């Protein structure tokens, strides 16, 4: 695991479960092209997204699908999602957790970055 | 004047009204000695809680009520509430906004320390 | 008047100052054009933005330039931007006020939406 | 594990290891009585802090030593320490992670309770 995603309800002080997670990766002509997606899991964890192998040098978005998530708890939130955008591995491999705070009007994300 | 305290509601998006905050100062015999206190305004702002005669350096705690705001909302919250502990300093900036942005089971609070 | 941003500066405890601000809104064809763009104030503030008509429903983007500003500091920063993505809403309260805490791992953002 | 105590550092997108945290119990003479304490390991957590068995019903305060960490990295920061005061287990036992996150001038909290 070089990319995790965790995210948590701080609403209801819990894992987000089932919350869904798309990667994309700046391409050569500038658009963003997808790299890798998957739902959040009992812990609010998503695991298995890349290898170290496919994680090369770039810029990735990490868009999670928040807005989703709150009306189905019956709240309309005021996000349609949180983005996370970064250069990745410009100094050699990196394992990075991003992490995700949701409420329905507030979000934070912070990244923990260990060298592997 | 040189101490202000903005408290905002991440579930509502919005200014937290009527949140009682009490503010204390840290006395000889290391207890907290009642110093200051009031409620939020419609803006979710405290003014006027001291002067800058009364403010001078030593350890201060600002309570923010946050269990009873969400007890009135029905929601269900983790703290009791959020206390900020901080020295005041003569040689910073001459005006402490202390920002609180709560969610029932998260906050956060910002010191911003400024120049008037 | 309808959209106000405020960036706040977690590790200097101060407004954000000089930070670029883009807005764009969602195109038809599900592009990104741009609608708005400053630079914050002495305040962290950028005030006068759009127009109460010409600030219609539809989806908005709000990219903070905060690697530039963390650059300027000498703090090396995580995240290239933070985003911020809504759909304007004519029956909510009237004045989107987007606040930005950031810091070089983490930044959160809040939407305070109220009656001017 | 009925208490864990998880820190992050948001300026290094790092844990925040060796930071002192203190837990006290609320006393039946409304006093703060020691509970247990410890320090942050590697990964920035705390772990042993009790047992379910002595982790009774009760209103308790985790003071984390925020400012002896930012100090120790060259850095003034504004809060004293970061305090979490919470009423536990007041429905039958749960399992608490409280997770805070550093910067020089603000930090958050977020309890993640779980139903053993
Ligand atoms: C615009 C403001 C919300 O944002 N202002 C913030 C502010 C002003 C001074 C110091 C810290 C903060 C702050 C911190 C976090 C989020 C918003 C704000 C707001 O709530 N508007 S109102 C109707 O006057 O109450
Ligand atoms: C990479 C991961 C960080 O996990 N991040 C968490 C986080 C970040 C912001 C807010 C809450 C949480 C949180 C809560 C529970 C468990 C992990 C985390 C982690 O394991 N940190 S480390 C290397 O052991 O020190």
């Amino acid at each position: 695991c070089p990319l995790m995603v965790k995210v948590l309800d701080a609403v209801r002080g819990s894992p987000a479960i089932n919350v869904a997670v798309h990667v994309f990766r700046k391409a050569a002509d500038d658009t963003w092209e997808p790299f890798a997606s998957g739902k959040t899991s009992e812990s609010g964890e998503l695991h298995g997204l890349t290898t170290e192998e496919e994680f090369v040098e770039g810029i990735y978005k990490v868009e999670i699908d928040t807005k989703s998530y709150w009306k189905a708890l019956g709240i309309s939130p005021f996000h349609e999602h949180a983005e996370v955008v970064f250069t990745a591995n410009d100094s050699g491999p990196r394992r990075y957790t991003i992490a995700a705070l949701l409420s329905p009007y507030s979000y934070s994300t912070t990244a923990v970055v260990t060298n592997p």
